[PDB]
C-alpha cells in the first residue's frame, strides 16, 4: 500500500485508541531474496496492549514480513539490512504475515502488552523481499489500545541450540522437551521457521505421555503464524517436545545451529493467551530434559508431508 507522508504514521481511533502504522521510509532494493529491517518507538511511554494487526505489502513483490517487540533494536537506522539484525535484546515476536498463505485474527479480548516499565518499547519490522526503479513504503499497521484486555499474548519458544547434522546424514533428528511451571495457557496459533535441511517440524503437550498434536508444517511453506484447529490447554507439569527433523544430503560440509543461510534454526514458536491476572509476555526452551520419551512420540511427527 501507498505512503503517507503529510498524514504520519499514527491515526486517532478516538481517545483512547490509534493504530500505528510501521512501514519502510522509501526502499529501494536493488537485489533478489533481500532482508530489510526499521524500528519505531511507542507513541504512548504506557501499558498499551496490541489488539490487532492490519498487513500492508504489495504482493506483488514482498515476500514475507515479521513483526517483534524488543527493547533495543540493533541499530540506530533509518532502515538497515537484517542480517545485520534486530533488537540487541530478546525480540519477542507478535506478528507474522505469508503471502500464500493469509494469517488469521487474534481472539477478541486477547492483546500483547507493551510499553510501560515493563512491556517493549521498540517494534522491529523484518520485511523479505522475492524477485524483483520505484520507492517503497510497505509493512504493517497495528491498533493498540490502551484499554486492558481480558487475555494477555505470548510466544512459547522451543528452540534448539546444539543441533548438529552430518553432512549426506539421510535424517537427523532435534528435540526440545521443557516441563511446564506457570499458569495454563491456551494455545492459538503457531509458526515454524527452519532454513533448508527442514523437513518437517511438529510440537506437542504431554500429560503423562498423553501426546496431543499442536502444530505440524513442513518449513519450507511460508512460515505464518498458523491456527491451531481446538485450542490445547497446557497446565502445570506437562511437557512441551517438539522435533524437527532434517536431513544432510544437500551439501558437503557439517551444518550447525545458527542465523545464516547456510546454518539451520530448529524454531517452534507458540502463540498462546492466558488470563490477564496470570499472564506473563514469553517463555522458553532451550533443553531436552525428558530425551528418552520421545520413542513414545507420534510416527505423525517422523514422516514427511
Ligand atoms: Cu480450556
Ligand atoms: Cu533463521
Amino acid at each position: 500500500n501507498e505512503c503517507l507522508g503529510t498524514i504520519g504514521p499514527v491515526t486517532p481511533l478516538d481517545a483512547s485508541d490509534f493504530a500505528l502504522d510501521i512501514r519502510m521510509p522509501g526502499v529501494t532494493p536493488k537485489e533478489s531474496d533481500t532482508y530489510f529491517c526499521m524500528s519505531m518507538r511507542l507513541p504512548v511511554d504506557e501499558e498499551a496492549f496490541v489488539i490487532d494487526f492490519k498487513p500492508r505489502a504489495s504482493m506483488d513483490t514482498v515476500a514475507h514480513m515479521l513483526l517483534f517487540g524488543c527493547n533495543m533494536p540493533s541499530s540506530t537506522g533509518s532502515y538497515w539490512f537484517c542480517d545485520e539484525g534486530t533488537c540487541t535484546d530478546k525480540a519477542n515476536i507478535l506478528y507474522a504475515w505469508a503471502r500464500n498463505a493469509p494469517p488469521t485474527r487474534l481472539p477478541k479480548g486477547v492483546g500483547f502488552r507493551v510499553g510501560g516499565e515493563t512491556g517493549s518499547k521498540y517494534f522491529v519490522l523484518q520485511v523479505h523481499y522475492g524477485d524483483i526503479n520505484h520507492k517503497d513504503c510497505s509493512g504493517v499497521s497495528v491498533h493498540l489500545t490502551r484499554v486492558p484486555q481480558p487475555l494477555i499474548a505470548g510466544m512459547y519458544l522451543m528452540m534448539s541450540v546444539d543441533t548438529v547434522i552430518p553432512p549426506g546424514e539421510k535424517v537427523v533428528n532435534a528435540d526440545i522437551s521443557c516441563q511446564y511451571k506457570m499458569y495454563p495457557m491456551h494455545v492459538f496459533a503457531y509458526r515454524v521457521h527452519t532454513h533448508h535441511l527442514g523437513k518437517v517440524v511438529s510440537g506437542y503437550r504431554v500429560r503423562n505421555g498423553q501426546w496431543t498434536l499442536i502444530g505440524r508444517q513442513n518449513p519450507q511453506l511460508p512460515q505464518a503464524f498458523y491456527p491451531v484447529e481446538h485450542p490445547v490447554d497446557v497446565t502445570f507439569g506437562d511437557i512441551l517436545a517438539a522435533r524437527c527433523v532434517f536431513t544432510g544430503e544437500g551439501r558437503t560440509e557439517a551444518t550447525h545451529i545458527g542465523g545464516t543461510s547456510s546454518d539451520e534454526m530448529c524454531n517452534l514458536y507458540i502463540m498462546y493467551y492466558m488470563e490477564a491476572k496470570y499472564a506473563l509476555s514469553f517463555m522458553t526452551c532451550t533443553k531436552n530434559v525428558a530425551p528418552d520419551m520421545f520413542r513414545t512420540i507420534p510416527a505423525e511427527a517422523n514422516i514427511p508431508i
